[PDB]
């Protein structure tokens, strides 16, 4: 039951989509907002860029589709449709992904108002709830930032672009930015702390100009690593570099986030720590007293087992293309 497709050029690529999707308008692969005539809702349509023109692209294409088909959670963007104008595998060269269109991203929100404490609580609670789910599937975001957190008029939130990375500087955990010690899923928690601070104050917590300046701003708040944490620094170059910097004492966060809910400050103290072994997890964060009004252990679900064995495979473009085609054809839209 192939739908009828129509073709158009939108500065300056070809978009070939089902007539179902009307009034495409660029918003960003490349992304367009559109009207889904079947449902009456606005959607975001992403055309993957050159999905099968290289092995890296082919594998990324498969990776993204597999992730989107598996993750089903209220705070994680969901796949509404996936299509190709191709009539067969032999003709398969383009892939389009469709999701709900949201109202605004967190960058837009902070630029336009001032958020009350309850508003912050609910947003952060939702981000952590989505992260608990994603992390439970052994997936991490790795590049969580205000631009990939989308909300709709009722403050209902969705996480986008997770599990793809394998401004960012402002929200990046130092252990990955500086490759200075082992890391775990809490790299995403550092990002949440930076985001939460920004929602609370209205300003970027650590707006560094480059990686060196970024570290400088971070250490001004958290304090230079000393003997204790230095014991865990595996990189000799990193140890040498750290010891070359002007030593800074840790700041009491309460003197920084003046006027903030003391519980918000306590939570930030637990997220913004350099030691990856000590940083709070998503699940632990949800249980923090700051979220007492929202927390419900019976409504913070985990993900069904996720098979990502494909990550360890080295296949040809046509092989990844065939696997992707299989997933496109087998797709069943959300009820
Ligand atoms: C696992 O990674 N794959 C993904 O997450 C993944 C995969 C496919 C897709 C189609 C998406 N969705 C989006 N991708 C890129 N930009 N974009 C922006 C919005 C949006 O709603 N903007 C609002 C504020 C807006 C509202 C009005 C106008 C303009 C913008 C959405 C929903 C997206 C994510
Ligand atoms: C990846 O491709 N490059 C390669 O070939 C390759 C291969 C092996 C290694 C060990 C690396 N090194 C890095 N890889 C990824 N991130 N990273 C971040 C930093 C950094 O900021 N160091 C700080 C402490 C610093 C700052 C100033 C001076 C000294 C150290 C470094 C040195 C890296 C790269």
């Amino acid at each position: 039951e192939r739908p009828t497709f129509y073709r158009q050029e939108l500065n300056k690529t070809i978009w070939e989509v089902p007539e179902r999707y009307q009034n495409l308008s660029p918003v960003g692969g490349s992304v367009c907002a559109a009207f889904d005539t079947k449902t009456g809702l606005r959607v975001a349509v992403k055309k993957l860029s050159r999905p099968f023109q290289s092995i890296i692209h082919a594998k990324r294409t498969y990776r993204e589709l597999r992730l989107l088909k598996h993750m089903k959670h209220e705070n994680v963007i969901g796949l509404l449709d996936v299509f190709t104008p191709a009539r067969s595998l032999e003709e398969f060269n383009d892939v389009y992904l469709v999701t709900h269109l949201m109202g605004a991203d967190l960058n837009n929100i902070v630029k336009c108002q001032k958020l009350t404490d309850d508003h912050v609580q609910f947003l952060i609670y939702q981000i952590l709830r989505g992260l608990k789910y994603i992390h439970s599937a052994d997936i991490i975001h790795r590049d969580l930032k205000p631009s990939n957190l989308a909300v709709n008029e009722d403050c209902e939130l969705k996480i986008l672009d997770f599990g793809l990375a394998r401004a960012t500087r402002w929200y990046r955990a130092p252990e990955i930015m500086l490759n200075w010690m082992h890391y775990n899923q809490t790299v995403d928690i550092w990002s949440v702390g930076c985001i939460m601070a920004e929602l609370l104050t209205g300003r970027t917590l650590f707006p560094g100009t480059d990686h060196i300046d970024q570290l400088k701003l971070i250490l001004r708040l958290v304090g230079t690593p000393g003997a204790e944490l230095l014991k865990k620094i595996s990189s000799e170059s990193a140890r040498n570099y750290i010891q070359s910097l002007t030593q800074m004492p840790k700041m009491n966060f309460a003197n920084v986030f003046i006027g903030a809910n003391p519980l918000a400050v306590d939570l930030l103290e637990k997220m913004l720590v350099l030691d990856s072994d000590k940083r709070i997890t998503a699940a632990q964060a949800l249980a923090h007293a700051y979220f007492a009004q929202y927390h419900d252990p019976d409504d913070e679900p985990v993900a069904d087992p996720y098979d990502q064995s494909f990550e360890s495979r080295d296949l040809l473009i046509d092989e990844w293309k065939s696997l992707t085609y299989d997933e496109v054809i087998s797709f069943v839209p959300p009820p």
